[PDB]
RNA sequence: UUUUUU
RNA sequence: UUUUUU
RNA sequence: UUUUUU
């Protein structure tokens, strides 16, 4: 009937040429980025670079252009040759890298010596050794190492500097799993993570930072895009990587996999509790109006190009169509089964207002009645007989005490 | 029979050539509309510029041509090239740009310097200078920003400008999504989308805008269609975009996505929630001749060329088919079943005269039993028993109190 | 005719 | 809109 | 996250 026009109708308004689009935007006010290369593998020089940019992270009253520069810088240090992943950075827009050549710092505490090839200006190196020391008051070390000793302790081989370096890049990288979200909580997510590749000792606590460096990175992290398109790309070549690969990608991509979905939380959660836990109210007639749309986001999802997966990261219109207002009846009942089957859930936020008390509630007493709704023809499979199916949910009932 | 005949009559009355129609309108008197450029990247300009045009805004006696040309500025302050954009204005008819060039204001209030590529006359100045400040008088402080600190504060740095810049744009972006709608309704809506972005820090509420002259800026694009037309094919560009964009961009996308379908509310409403939750009555052989009508609006919607997105935005006569009148006894039906399901459509006005009572009390009666009609073809995928079925129902009525 | 919502 | 989890 | 066993 005019049915199957409606259901055309509806995934054609899903598919208005939003998924892939290799294409410029219009040319737009850019920002001169200062960023700094270092050729040669000298390791006191690396480090050196390594303090700075930690410095200019911490830099109070930075341009924000500065702070752009040295995390760029900070998240390309581990590459061998750096000028090939600078490169890399300006393939998006609002990229205009000032890229500069140092062949390493002055034997004073943070004074510069700029290459024949690129040059600055004298003013520059002044004001740029005025930011190397403006450090917030609520640190207590100049240094954001809580340790507070190795800043000074020098290296000169390049597994030291590997080590040390690696693990400052994964103090930065994992604040970054909770950029754009949830920010004016304190650390008490990121910890247990951090923790875990502590003891994998992949990660060293002898070179740790303090959480108002953590913090500060999480601002710098959220308000340059620049670094948001460069952490892109770094994941997404991650994941396209093999088993055999280096110290640095390997930890990268290990990271990279929970820390990709984190936007979608309610979209997944959502599909995956209620179109999976299908016990008895997904067939309710009353539904569809609202699994079409879902059917709808899945082929958004799959149609995008695989970097849905970072949509949030990547603050992009896309999230507005994957939006659980959009379908807010199907959004309580999937809240509804989670807040009875999960015990974290239960920690987690779901104050849409449009949420729907009574589907709520019909997800809620399903979850707490169906538990054990055996019957399936894939409950055939295994050949269990009505008599066993009693059973089972005699089992059930049996333990069902305690709620 | 002679039924075939009948749909294909109706059809055809719904393809008189309607849909796609590349060509020119008869030629109208146009406006000399004066607009100005900005070839350089120099940020205190633009910002100038944008406070210029902010003010223009408010011009209580400006004409309305000087309004056109102030809003078709401030939308194209963020380009890079402001040529390429103003160029593209003029696409649409009603577009007679005076396209002026102005290296910047001089070191007066407001006092400007034409370029020599393209001039004026003296008495232009001082007209423009003298409409500089014609504000409102509700308005407390000179400035539309409520902060009233930061437009005195200036600055030379591309990143501090575009971050103020967008944050205006987006400021007068949000209010596009109520034009020519519930305009005498003070900002009961707008808020609610405004402080999301604001707390996607995407938007800075150190920087916002009086409610006057937000309303003022409502006025304003309702009545110049040039700025719509540049609205529809800045939201067109928006939505064929891809993943990787810049900010801009990227804002005016996700805003976009729920300021497409601003009209049509009555159709996408009416059909999703009929022939979407289909319990008891949409079989009644006494919808069909409102069917047929249907499917035919919807034909229309696919064919129209995809800017149906936007008929509301672009005051055009499909509108007048894409009527509720047109299909009075659906409309009923859909607005019964609304009023049911969702809570905040009861917020919603559905006071046409012609609408049916009985069939409207139809709806709501059958919203309010037809809960729970699992039986489908499509129901026994799950493959549930019939049992099962009056479980569900069943467990429906124990939650079906509460009334 | 247009009036919520995300 | 975004807010756990691994 | 990883923690026996053969």
């Amino acid at each position: 009937s005019v049915l199957k026009a409606f259901e055309r109708f509806t995934i054609e308004q899903e598919l208005q040429d939003r998924g892939e689009e290799g294409s410029i935007p219009p040319e737009t006010l850019k920002s001169a980025v200062k960023v700094f290369v270092i050729n040669t593998p000298n390791p006191t020089t690396r480090y050196q670079m390594l303090n700075f940019c930690l410095r200019i992270i911490c830099s109070q009253n930075a341009r924000a252009s500065h702070r752009v520069g040295a995390l760029i810088t900070l998240f390309s240090l581990p590459s061998a040759g750096m000028q090939n992943h600078i490169r890399l950075a300006d393939r998006s827009p609002e990229a205009q890298i000032e890229r500069c050549e140092i062949d390493g710092f002055e034997p004073g505490t943070y004074r510069l010596i700029p290459n024949a090839r690129a040059n600055l200006t004298a003013n520059e190196i002044a004001a740029y050794a005025l930011l190397a020391d403006d450090l917030p008051p609520t640190i207590n070390n100049g240094t954001p190492y809580v340790h507070a000793d190795v800043e000074g302790q020098p290296c000169d081989e390049i597994e030291q500097f590997l080590d040390r370096c690696y693990s400052v890049l994964i103090q930065a990288w994992v604040m970054v799993c909770k950029c754009m979200t949830a920010y004016d909580q304190p650390a008490g997510s990121a910890d247990r993570r951090f923790a875990k590749y502590q003891q994998q000792g992949r990660l060293e606590a002898r070179y740790m930072l303090q959480p108002e460096a953590q913090r500060l990175i999480q601002t710098a992290i959220r308000k340059s895009l620049v670094v948001r398109q460069y952490l892109t790309f770094e994941l997404q070549l991650a994941r396209r990587q093999g088993l055999l690969s280096n110290r640095y990608y390997a930890m990268v991509g290990d990271i990279g996999k929970y820390i990709e979905n984190s936007g979608l939380t309610a979209f997944f959660l959502t599909l995956k509790y209620a179109l999976g836990t299908k016990w008895s109210p997904l067939s309710l007639a009353a539904f569809t109006g609202e699994l079409t749309k879902l059917r709808s986001l899945m082929m958004l999802y799959r149609d995008i190009g695989e970097q849905a997966r970072y949509l949030a990261l990547l603050e992009a219109p896309q999230i507005m169509d994957f939006a659980p207002g959009g379908y807010p009846l199907i959004f309580s009942y999937a809240m509804g089964v989670g807040t009875v089957l999960d015990a974290q859930m239960r920690n987690y936020t779901y104050a849409r207002p449009f949420l729907n008390g009574y589907y709520f509630q019909i997800g809620v007493e399903t979850a707490r009645r169906q538990q054990g709704t055996v019957d399936n023809r894939v409950a055939d499979d295994l050949g269990l007989t009505p008599e066993q199916r009693t059973e089972v949910t005699q089992l059930v009932d049996r333990l069902a005490r305690g709620r």
